[PDB]
């Protein structure tokens, strides 16, 4: 019903990934992603992590690792808690144009 804000997806140069959206009295933010391979519905992917503050009115989820390369694909979705219910962007993809 409610409708999660889009995951906005930054490739940073020389590496890493972050991954954000901006806050709405929300209690949690978890992101779930493949590199360069589609995701099955809801399974939990190889980035799979719960995010449990904000910080300057944004949640952030980051792989400071991740050598990412121009092109590159990452399927995806979000989940989000806003007054103790759950929901989701789903069917995320993102291709790698640009380096932040
Ligand atoms: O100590 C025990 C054990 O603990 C684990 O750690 C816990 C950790 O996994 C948990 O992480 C949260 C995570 O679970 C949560 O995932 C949700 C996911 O649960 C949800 O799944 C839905 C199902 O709920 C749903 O079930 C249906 C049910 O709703 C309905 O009422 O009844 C139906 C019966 O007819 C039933 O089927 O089914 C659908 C499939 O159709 C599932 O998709 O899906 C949402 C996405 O929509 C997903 O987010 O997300 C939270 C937020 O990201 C996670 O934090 O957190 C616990 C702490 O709170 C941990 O304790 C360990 O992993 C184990 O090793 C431990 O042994």
């Amino acid at each position: 019903s409610y409708v999660v804000p889009s995951a906005k997806l930054e490739a940073i140069y020389p590496k890493g990934l972050r991954v954000s959206i901006p806050d709405d009295g929300f209690s949690l933010f978890a992101f779930h992603g493949k590199l360069n391979e589609e995701m099955d519905g809801l399974e939990a992917g190889h980035w799979a992590r719960d995010i449990t503050k904000p910080k300057e009115g944004r949640w952030t989820f980051r792989d400071r690792n991740v050598k990412l390369k121009l092109g590159d694909k990452i399927y995806f979705w979000t989940y989000v808690i806003k007054d103790g219910l759950g929901y989701r962007q789903d069917n995320g993809e993102w291709t790698v144009t640009e380096f932040v």
